[PDB]
């Protein structure tokens, strides 16, 4: 028993993490067969964020301007591009404990492993959801872009984001490992907005499942409630409406806890109504919408 | 900027994972060197777990009893021998990715990860506290004993826990390195109470820093307190009393953000005397108590 918010074992990422210096500017690089993956803004220096040139800026760099190391080795850059956001340096090297990938654009609403790097270094994992508005609360200092996000399955690791930047209310943005930004948001130190937020309903649904597994049914509740009606409460309190599609994924946790998605819809409702008069959920003060229903899932079988 | 609960990366752990089985009983165990360290209760079917003699149990296996597993490889046992709790299998071959180590006992208060294990396989990752009633709250299916927790200072890890048995609150309860359990739990299965729990004082001042460092001001004042008649309102709300070495602990925390460790005291003794009515701290309607002041230096400057 027990619910913990738990990010992948981050071993094989670690295996692909090196340095990058372009000048006076150090990051994070993903080293991927023989190319280096990282944030194209290595390039810039402290005035060129401001309002940056991308493709004239990379123009007066050469090879040599780029120095990317693997521990204390140095890895030759032999070619460089620039796709979208992202730099792509071709290294004399391929990684010989590059791992099974695939690169992926996630949905908003899915979670993801991030590997918080400086200097080239690991030095802390944790799990972040992707907000409906294509932001993640994270923790990022100077020199960690480059970190990535990734998931595991079994043996392969799906690299779904880089990190590039911190909002102006502190959240964090990047981009897929193609180098497209998650949400409307640029590479340029200028103020940016992201969108209102919305409560992930699935996974706070998925969480309530979790709770229920660990022995916390204070919330439970004799009635059960429709889809519209549940609809018709979830608009009112900035929470996503739930779809047939969302009921379906929430199935193999209906099954194992023999609760029905309609039944855990009616303590939701209640406890949104009613608000939650300073009792707790799996040690939560707060409805958490962070974990998604193969979170759930995964962390109740093994 | 930002604030996250952050696991060590945990390749070099990942790497000494092993699965060890004794008839029908599977478990995990740490490689190190030529030694796979794993829970003594790998030799008890279920019925023998009711009221096991283990000395007894253990006079029953041989080497050949002892079936371990390094992902797809059978490594030899040369020698056992039990050492409080924990069962140590000499085997033939010294685990070539031995990281430098070195076992230790935590103190209640301090903080390290876990490598959630099944079946010699990773998982996941998460932060625990080991709280002042000397047990954790985990995320431990049935097959996680073995699983071990950790701390990692550059190139050294420190092993300081191992997964060995839940109580009947849903807490976890295990060893150090050497087999002596942390807190008075025997591995029997068998009703044990864990004592009353109390809050972790010293970190939740660390935390009200971090918060502090990342933006929220509202809880700082001109008031302040004598280290005295702070416990004597912490001991009203079951938090541990703070000394002298606490105080100096927070001094780094302390001079970087310029607010004396007392004027946070004053703050702490005015959020329990008032509460937060209705607002946040660091994206919680609770205060937390599981991050160290090393937690928060290493977040909040590192
Ligand atoms: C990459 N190493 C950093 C990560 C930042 C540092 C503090 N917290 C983080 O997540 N990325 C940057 O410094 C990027 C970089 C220029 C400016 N920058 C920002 O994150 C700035 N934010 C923005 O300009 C904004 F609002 F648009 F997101 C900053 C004010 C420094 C936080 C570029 C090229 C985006
Ligand atoms: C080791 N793989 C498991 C881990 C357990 C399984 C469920 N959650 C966990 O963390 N350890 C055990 O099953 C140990 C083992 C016998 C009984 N046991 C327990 O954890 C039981 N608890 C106790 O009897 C108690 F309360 F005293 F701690 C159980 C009821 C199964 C949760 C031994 C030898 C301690």
């Amino acid at each position: 028993s027990g619910f913990r918010k738990m990010a992948f074992p981050s071993g094989k990422v670690e295996s692909c993490m090196v340095q990058v210096t372009c000048g006076t500017t150090t990051l994070n690089g993903l080293w991927l067969d023989d190319v280096v993956y990282c944030p194209r803004h290595v390039i810039c220096t402290s005035e060129d964020m401001l309002n940056p040139n991308y493709e004239d800026l990379l123009i007066r760099k050469s090879n040599h301007n780029f120095l990317v190391q693997a521990g204390n080795v140095q890895l030759r850059v032999i070619g460089h591009s620039m796709q979208n956001c992202v730099l792509k340096l071709k290294v004399d090297t391929a990684n010989p404990k590059t791992p099974k990938y695939k690169f992926v654009r996630i949905q908003p609403g899915q979670t993801f492993s991030v590997l918080a790097c400086y200097n080239g270094s690991p030095s802390g994992v944790y799990q972040c959801a992707m907000r409906p508005n294509f932001t993640i609360k994270g923790s990022f200092l100077n020199g960690s872009c480059g970190s990535v996000g990734f998931n595991i399955d079994y043996d392969c690791v799906s690299f779904c984001y880089m990190h590039h930047m911190e909002l102006p209310t502190g959240v964090h943005a990047g981009t897929d490992l193609e180098g497209n930004f998650y949400g409307p948001f640029v590479d340029r130190q200028t103020a940016q907005a992201a969108g209102t937020d919305t409560t992930i309903t699935v996974n706070v649904l998925a969480w309530l499942y979790a709770a229920v597994i660990n022995g916390d049914r204070w919330f439970l509740n004799r009635f059960t409630t429709t889809l519209n009606d549940f609809n018709l409460v979830a608009m009112k309190y900035n929470y996503e409406p739930l779809t047939q599609d969302h009921v379906d994924i929430l199935g193999p946790l209906s099954a194992q806890t023999g609760i029905a998605v309609l039944d855990m819809c009616a303590s939701l409702k209640e406890l949104l109504q009613n608000g939650m008069n300073g009792r707790t959920i799996l040690g939560s003060a707060l409805l958490e919408d962070e974990f998604t229903p193969f979170d759930v899932v995964r962390q109740c079988s093994g």
